[PDB]
This record gives structure tokens, C-alpha cells and sequence, in this order.
DNA sequence: CGCGAATATATATTCGCG
DNA sequence: CGCGAATATATATTCGCG
């Protein structure tokens, strides 16, 4: 349903691809990650990931920069206080997305005939 | 005209093949 | 050492929404 992703979009201000990232960060609770283990998971393509990967590093959600022994590949850092964000942010998410199914089912309840 | 997504082209580095 | 592929990153064009 395309209306939930529009409404975690507006409301959210990161996609529902972008919530996805951080659910897997959320699932798997490293202290760093890879973006090709990010496109491994999620099956969105190179230049989607950094896109997402840059709005929500600029969101404060991760650090980001180049490998300590290779100047190509990257590492996405998570820090307590973004575990503790992110972990907020899913609980907050799925609460709305709650809200939303129930005006969903309210609105499909007026057709109370047949 | 302007914003944003899908897609192609270009930059920079490390890797695998030769 | 040099060519080409893969990784992350960034710019520009064509398309759809506004």
C-alpha cells in the first residue's frame, strides 16, 4: 500500500527504503557496518543506498567515512546514543503505522451496508 | 520552471586477472 | 606494472509530479 510509504515519507521525513536500513541496523546491533552488507540486505541499488545512507547520516542516524586500511570502501558507524535513537525511532514508527491502519479500517467501516 | 527518482556518465581507490 | 571490475561517491540528463 503506497499511501504508508507517502505517509512515513511526509511524516517521518526519511523513506520507508530508509526505515528499512535502520530496522537492519536495529535487527543486527553492530558497532559498524558495510554498504555492500546494506545493499546485500536490501536489494535496492548502489546509488539508493548512498542516497539514503547520506540523508540519514545527515539525519545524525550514522557516521560515515572511508576504511582505515582501504580509501574506497566505507564504514557506517552507530554510536550508543544512535542505537538508542534508532531504537525510538522503530518503536515510534510501528505505533504510527498502528494509527494508520486503524483510520484505514475506520474508513473502510462506513460502508456498514452489505 | 523547479523538485525529486531512475538511469547513465565521470571521479577516485582497491581489488582480481594478466 | 597495467587493464578491467567492483566499491563509494558525485554530477548531469530524461522523465513524472507539482
Amino acid at each position: 500500500m503506497d499511501k504508508l510509504k507517502s505517509l512515513i515519507k511526509k511524516e517521518f521525513s526519511i523513506s520507508f527504503e530508509e526505515f528499512a536500513v535502520l530496522t537492519y541496523i536495529s535487527e543486527n546491533k553492530e558497532k559498524e557496518y558495510y554498504l555492500k552488507d546494506i545493499i546485500n540486505h536490501l536489494n535496492y541499488k548502489q546509488p539508493q543506498v548512498v542516497k539514503a545512507v547520506k540523508i540519514l547520516s545527515q539525519e545524525d542516524y550514522f557516521d560515515k567515512k572511508r576504511n582505515e586500511h582501504d580509501q574506497r570502501t566505507v564504514l557506517i558507524l552507530v554510536n550508543a546514543q544512535q542505537r538508542k535513537k534508532i531504537e525510538s525511532l522503530l518503536s515510534r514508527v510501528n505505533k504510527r503505522i498502528t494509527e494508520a491502519n486503524n483510520e484505514i479500517e475506520l474508513l473502510e467501516h462506513h460502508h456498514h451496508h452489505h
